[PDB]
Protein backbone atom coordinates (compact mmCIF):
# COMPACT_ATOMS: atom_id res chain seq x y z
CA UNK A 1 0.00 0.00 0.00
CA UNK A 2 1.53 2.89 -1.25
CA UNK A 3 1.14 6.70 -3.32
CA UNK A 4 3.53 9.17 -5.07
CA UNK A 5 3.91 12.67 -2.97
CA UNK A 6 4.87 14.40 -5.61
CA UNK A 7 8.38 14.66 -7.66
CA UNK A 8 11.98 16.18 -7.82
CA UNK A 9 13.78 17.93 -10.63
CA UNK A 10 17.41 17.48 -10.80
CA UNK A 11 17.47 17.28 -6.92
CA UNK A 12 14.09 19.91 -6.44
CA UNK A 13 11.46 19.28 -4.81
CA UNK A 14 8.72 20.34 -7.04
CA UNK A 15 6.48 20.16 -3.94
CA UNK A 16 2.71 18.57 -3.14
CA UNK A 17 1.78 17.12 -6.34
CA UNK A 18 -1.50 14.93 -5.39
CA UNK A 19 -4.09 15.94 -7.50
CA UNK A 20 -2.25 18.66 -8.74
CA UNK A 21 0.40 17.25 -11.42
CA UNK A 22 -0.24 13.46 -9.93
CA UNK A 23 -3.30 11.89 -11.04
CA UNK A 24 -4.07 10.15 -7.38
CA UNK A 25 -5.86 8.16 -6.28
CA UNK A 26 -8.56 8.75 -3.21
CA UNK A 27 -6.36 5.98 -1.45
CA UNK A 28 -3.03 3.35 -1.73
CA UNK A 29 -5.04 0.59 -2.22
CA UNK A 30 -4.01 -1.68 -4.98
CA UNK A 31 -4.72 -2.36 -8.22
CA UNK A 32 -5.46 -5.94 -9.20
CA UNK A 33 -7.22 -6.26 -12.09
CA UNK A 34 -5.69 -6.49 -15.17
CA UNK A 35 -8.30 -6.16 -17.46
CA UNK A 36 -9.62 -2.99 -16.02
CA UNK A 37 -9.19 0.79 -17.06
CA UNK A 38 -7.61 1.04 -13.47
CA UNK A 39 -4.55 -0.17 -15.11
CA UNK A 40 -4.11 2.95 -16.98
CA UNK A 41 -3.52 5.37 -13.93
CA UNK A 42 -5.04 3.85 -11.27
CA UNK A 43 -9.33 4.33 -10.34
CA UNK A 44 -9.15 7.98 -11.13
CA UNK A 45 -7.72 8.92 -14.05
CA UNK A 46 -8.65 12.47 -15.17
CA UNK A 47 -6.62 15.76 -16.49
CA UNK A 48 -5.41 17.29 -12.94
CA UNK A 49 -4.61 21.09 -13.37
CA UNK A 50 -0.51 21.66 -13.63
CA UNK A 51 2.43 19.52 -15.04
CA UNK A 52 6.23 19.96 -13.65
CA UNK A 53 8.27 21.45 -16.47
CA UNK A 54 11.83 19.45 -17.16
CA UNK A 55 13.87 19.20 -20.17
CA UNK A 56 15.69 15.86 -21.89
CA UNK A 57 18.40 14.40 -19.74
CA UNK A 58 17.13 16.07 -16.60
CA UNK A 59 16.20 13.69 -13.32
CA UNK A 60 13.01 13.31 -12.62
CA UNK A 61 12.91 11.89 -9.00
CA UNK A 62 9.14 10.13 -7.82
CA UNK A 63 8.99 10.36 -4.23
CA UNK A 64 5.87 7.45 -2.82
CA UNK A 65 4.45 7.40 0.33
CA UNK A 66 2.76 5.01 2.86
CA UNK A 67 0.32 7.35 5.48
CA UNK A 68 2.38 10.75 5.70
CA UNK A 69 5.42 11.58 3.08
CA UNK A 70 8.84 9.93 3.67
CA UNK A 71 7.20 7.56 6.16
CA UNK A 72 8.29 4.08 6.12
CA UNK A 73 7.10 4.07 2.46
CA UNK A 74 5.43 0.75 1.49
CA UNK A 75 5.28 -2.68 3.57
CA UNK A 76 8.53 -4.66 3.60
CA UNK A 77 5.79 -7.96 2.41
CA UNK A 78 5.42 -5.58 -0.82
CA UNK A 79 8.78 -7.63 -2.41
CA UNK A 80 8.69 -6.56 -5.96
CA UNK A 81 10.00 -4.80 -8.92
CA UNK A 82 9.75 -1.48 -10.26
CA UNK A 83 8.83 0.19 -14.24
CA UNK A 84 8.86 3.48 -15.46
CA UNK A 85 6.68 3.86 -18.82
CA UNK A 86 5.88 6.95 -20.67
CA UNK A 87 2.86 7.86 -23.23
CA UNK A 88 2.18 11.21 -24.85
CA UNK A 89 -0.93 13.17 -22.63
CA UNK A 90 -2.50 12.90 -25.83
CA UNK A 91 -3.88 9.09 -25.57
CA UNK A 92 -4.48 10.03 -22.20
CA UNK A 93 -3.18 6.44 -21.08
CA UNK A 94 -5.67 4.64 -24.25
CA UNK A 95 -4.31 2.75 -27.29
CA UNK A 96 -1.08 0.94 -27.69
CA UNK A 97 0.81 4.36 -26.13
CA UNK A 98 3.13 2.60 -23.42
CA UNK A 99 6.89 2.86 -23.35
CA UNK A 100 9.19 1.50 -20.95
CA UNK A 101 11.83 3.98 -19.48
CA UNK A 102 13.21 1.60 -16.89
CA UNK A 103 12.86 -1.76 -15.43
CA UNK A 104 14.47 -3.07 -11.48
CA UNK A 105 13.41 -6.18 -10.40
CA UNK A 106 16.49 -8.11 -7.94
CA UNK A 107 19.56 -7.14 -7.58
CA UNK A 108 21.80 -10.35 -6.98
CA UNK A 109 24.75 -8.42 -5.26
CA UNK A 110 22.91 -6.79 -2.41
CA UNK A 111 20.55 -8.86 -2.50
CA UNK A 112 17.45 -6.67 -2.43
CA UNK A 113 14.44 -6.23 -4.43
CA UNK A 114 13.49 -2.86 -6.37
CA UNK A 115 10.56 -2.27 -3.83
CA UNK A 116 13.46 -2.91 -0.35
CA UNK A 117 15.57 -0.21 -1.67
CA UNK A 118 12.89 2.04 -2.37
CA UNK A 119 11.84 1.91 1.44
CA UNK A 120 15.65 2.46 2.14
CA UNK A 121 15.65 5.61 -0.70
CA UNK A 122 13.30 7.14 1.09
CA UNK A 123 10.14 6.31 -1.32
CA UNK A 124 12.42 7.84 -4.16
CA UNK A 125 13.41 6.67 -7.78
CA UNK A 126 14.59 8.41 -10.93
CA UNK A 127 14.86 8.36 -14.54
CA UNK A 128 16.50 10.81 -16.75
CA UNK A 129 14.13 12.37 -19.41
CA UNK A 130 14.87 11.14 -22.93
CA UNK A 131 15.19 13.02 -26.18
CA UNK A 132 11.53 12.86 -27.27
CA UNK A 133 9.37 15.94 -29.01
CA UNK A 134 8.73 18.58 -26.46
CA UNK A 135 4.69 18.41 -25.36
CA UNK A 136 2.84 17.34 -22.45
CA UNK A 137 3.46 13.53 -21.34
CA UNK A 138 2.48 11.28 -18.48
CA UNK A 139 5.13 9.65 -16.30
CA UNK A 140 3.89 5.76 -14.90
CA UNK A 141 5.24 4.58 -11.92
CA UNK A 142 4.48 1.00 -11.15
CA UNK A 143 5.48 -1.19 -8.33
CA UNK A 144 4.00 -4.75 -8.38
CA UNK A 145 4.09 -6.41 -5.09
CA UNK A 146 3.89 -10.37 -5.55
CA UNK A 147 3.46 -10.99 -1.67
CA UNK A 148 0.52 -13.00 -3.30
CA UNK A 149 1.18 -13.39 -6.83
CA UNK A 150 1.50 -17.08 -6.31
CA UNK A 151 -2.26 -16.97 -7.23
CA UNK A 152 -3.84 -15.20 -9.94
CA UNK A 153 -6.52 -12.63 -9.28
CA UNK A 154 -8.98 -13.88 -11.94
CA UNK A 155 -9.05 -17.22 -10.10
CA UNK A 156 -8.78 -16.30 -6.86
CA UNK A 157 -9.79 -12.32 -6.72
CA UNK A 158 -8.46 -12.16 -2.34
CA UNK A 159 -5.07 -13.06 -4.04
CA UNK A 160 -3.26 -12.03 -7.14
CA UNK A 161 -0.02 -9.35 -8.59
CA UNK A 162 -0.57 -6.52 -6.65
CA UNK A 163 0.14 -3.32 -9.00
CA UNK A 164 0.49 0.65 -7.25
CA UNK A 165 0.53 3.01 -10.44
CA UNK A 166 0.60 6.56 -10.42
CA UNK A 167 0.87 8.95 -13.50
CA UNK A 168 2.66 12.19 -12.69
CA UNK A 169 2.06 14.57 -16.08
CA UNK A 170 5.14 16.27 -17.32
CA UNK A 171 5.66 19.15 -19.79
CA UNK A 172 8.96 18.46 -21.38
CA UNK A 173 9.84 22.09 -23.05
CA UNK A 174 13.34 21.65 -24.41
CA UNK A 175 14.59 18.67 -26.24
CA UNK A 176 16.35 18.29 -29.40
CA UNK A 177 14.42 15.61 -30.12
CA UNK A 178 17.16 12.89 -31.27
CA UNK A 179 14.92 9.70 -30.07
CA UNK A 180 11.06 10.41 -31.05
CA UNK A 181 8.54 8.00 -28.76
CA UNK A 182 7.84 4.59 -30.48
CA UNK A 183 4.70 3.51 -30.74
CA UNK A 184 3.93 0.97 -26.92
CA UNK A 185 2.06 -1.28 -25.36
CA UNK A 186 -1.76 -1.00 -23.76
CA UNK A 187 -2.94 -0.85 -20.31
CA UNK A 188 -4.53 -2.59 -19.50
CA UNK A 189 -3.78 -5.06 -22.10
CA UNK A 190 0.23 -6.07 -22.01
CA UNK A 191 -0.39 -7.93 -18.84
CA UNK A 192 -2.43 -10.95 -18.56
CA UNK A 193 -2.59 -14.07 -16.76
CA UNK A 194 -0.07 -16.14 -19.11
CA UNK A 195 2.39 -13.02 -19.10
CA UNK A 196 5.53 -13.95 -17.35
CA UNK A 197 6.57 -12.03 -13.55
CA UNK A 198 2.26 -11.80 -12.90
CA UNK A 199 2.23 -15.46 -11.16
CA UNK A 200 5.71 -16.05 -9.06
CA UNK A 201 6.42 -17.32 -5.94
CA UNK A 202 8.58 -15.68 -4.04
CA UNK A 203 8.25 -17.98 -0.86
CA UNK A 204 9.78 -21.40 -3.05
CA UNK A 205 11.02 -19.75 -6.24
CA UNK A 206 14.66 -18.01 -5.66
CA UNK A 207 14.12 -13.83 -6.76
CA UNK A 208 17.58 -14.22 -9.23
CA UNK A 209 15.13 -17.04 -11.11
CA UNK A 210 12.53 -13.67 -11.74
CA UNK A 211 11.67 -12.55 -15.30
CA UNK A 212 10.05 -9.26 -14.87
CA UNK A 213 6.99 -9.04 -17.23
CA UNK A 214 7.65 -7.84 -20.56
CA UNK A 215 8.08 -5.41 -22.79
CA UNK A 216 11.89 -4.65 -22.89
CA UNK A 217 13.05 -0.90 -22.09
CA UNK A 218 13.00 1.46 -24.97
CA UNK A 219 16.61 2.05 -26.83
CA UNK A 220 16.37 5.59 -26.44
CA UNK A 221 15.47 5.28 -22.37
CA UNK A 222 18.61 7.10 -20.41
CA UNK A 223 18.37 4.75 -17.91
CA UNK A 224 17.59 5.60 -14.02
CA UNK A 225 18.54 4.53 -10.15
CA UNK A 226 16.16 3.90 -6.62
CA UNK A 227 18.27 6.67 -4.54
CA UNK A 228 17.45 9.43 -2.45
CA UNK A 229 18.05 12.40 -4.55
CA UNK A 230 16.93 15.30 -1.67
CA UNK A 231 15.73 15.41 2.22
CA UNK A 232 11.61 15.45 2.57
CA UNK A 233 12.51 16.29 5.99
CA UNK A 234 14.19 19.61 5.46
CA UNK A 235 10.91 21.68 4.09
O1 LIG B 1 4.06 -11.35 4.85
C1 LIG B 1 3.96 -12.52 4.04
C2 LIG B 1 2.48 -12.80 3.88
O2 LIG B 1 1.84 -11.59 3.48
C3 LIG B 1 0.42 -11.77 3.32
O3 LIG B 1 -0.14 -10.53 2.94
C4 LIG B 1 -0.30 -9.56 4.02
C5 LIG B 1 0.78 -8.51 3.86
O4 LIG B 1 2.03 -9.06 4.14
C6 LIG B 1 0.59 -7.33 4.76
O5 LIG B 1 1.73 -6.43 4.60
C7 LIG B 1 -0.74 -6.72 4.34
O6 LIG B 1 -0.95 -5.50 5.03
C8 LIG B 1 -1.86 -4.56 4.46
C9 LIG B 1 -3.26 -4.73 5.06
O7 LIG B 1 -3.86 -5.92 4.54
C10 LIG B 1 -4.10 -3.53 4.66
O8 LIG B 1 -5.40 -3.64 5.18
C11 LIG B 1 -3.50 -2.21 5.09
O9 LIG B 1 -4.37 -1.19 4.56
C12 LIG B 1 -4.43 0.03 5.29
C13 LIG B 1 -3.26 0.86 4.78
O10 LIG B 1 -1.97 0.33 5.04
C14 LIG B 1 -3.25 2.23 5.39
O11 LIG B 1 -2.11 2.86 4.82
C15 LIG B 1 -4.55 2.94 5.06
O12 LIG B 1 -4.63 4.19 5.73
O13 LIG B 1 -5.65 2.14 5.47
C16 LIG B 1 -5.72 0.81 4.93
C17 LIG B 1 -7.08 0.23 5.35
O14 LIG B 1 -7.04 -1.15 5.69
O15 LIG B 1 -2.20 -2.10 4.50
C18 LIG B 1 -1.29 -3.17 4.77
C19 LIG B 1 0.03 -2.96 4.03
O16 LIG B 1 0.52 -1.69 4.48
O17 LIG B 1 -1.73 -7.65 4.69
C20 LIG B 1 -1.65 -8.85 3.91
C21 LIG B 1 -2.80 -9.76 4.29
O18 LIG B 1 -3.28 -10.37 3.08
C22 LIG B 1 0.09 -12.84 2.27
O19 LIG B 1 -1.31 -13.19 2.24
C23 LIG B 1 0.79 -14.16 2.54
O20 LIG B 1 0.62 -14.97 1.36
C24 LIG B 1 2.26 -13.92 2.86
O21 LIG B 1 2.82 -15.12 3.39
C1 LIG C 1 -12.25 -6.72 -14.20
O1 LIG C 1 -12.43 -5.55 -15.00
C2 LIG C 1 -13.32 -5.75 -16.08
C3 LIG C 1 -13.30 -4.53 -17.01
O2 LIG C 1 -13.61 -3.32 -16.29
C4 LIG C 1 -14.68 -5.96 -15.44
O3 LIG C 1 -15.68 -6.08 -16.45
C5 LIG C 1 -14.72 -7.20 -14.55
O4 LIG C 1 -15.97 -7.18 -13.84
C6 LIG C 1 -13.55 -7.20 -13.57
N1 LIG C 1 -13.24 -8.52 -13.09
C7 LIG C 1 -13.48 -8.95 -11.86
C8 LIG C 1 -12.90 -10.31 -11.57
O5 LIG C 1 -14.10 -8.29 -11.04
CL1 LIG D 1 -1.40 -5.72 0.78
CU1 LIG E 1 -0.20 -3.13 0.27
Amino acid sequence: HTLVWGVWVNGVDQGDGRNIYIRSPPNNNPVKNLTSPDMTCNVDNRVVPKSVPVNAGDTLTFEWYHNTRDDDIIASSHHGPIAVYIAPAASNGQGNVWVKLFEDAYNVTNSTWAVDRLITAHGQHSVVVPHVAPGDYLFRAEIIALHEADSLYSQNPIRGAQFYISCAQITINSSDDSTPLPAGVPFPGAYTDSTPGIQFNIYTTPATSYVAPPPSVWSGALGGSIAQVGDASLE
